[PDB]
C-alpha cells in the first residue's frame, strides 16, 4: 500500500476505465509507473489530505499494484 498523503497543489491521478468512484487516485509517481497511463486518466489537483490508493484492490478494475508497489 502507497497510501502517501497529498499535499495541496499535488498533481495527481485517477482512471476513468478502472476506478470504482471517482474519488480513487494515484499519487504521480504511482501513476506514472502504473498500467493507467494507458488508459482514459484524469487529472486532479490536490485539495490536500487525500492519499494514495495504489495497492487498494478496492479501489481499481484492473491494475491495483504499480511497479513500485506489486
Ligand atoms: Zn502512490
Ligand atoms: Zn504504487
Ligand atoms: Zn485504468
Amino acid at each position: 500500500l502507497c497510501g502517501r498523503v497529498f499535499k495541496s497543489g499535488e498533481t495527481t491521478y485517477s482512471c476513468r476505465d478502472c476506478a470504482i468512484d471517482p474519488t480513487c487516485v494515484l499519487c504521480m509517481d504511482c501513476f506514472q509507473d502504473s498500467v493507467h497511463k494507458n488508459h482514459r486518466y484524469k487529472m486532479h489537483t490536490s485539495t490536500g489530505g487525500g492519499f494514495c490508493d495504489c495497492g487498494d484492490t478496492e479501489a481499481w478494475k484492473t491494475g491495483p499494484f504499480c511497479v513500485n508497489h506489486e
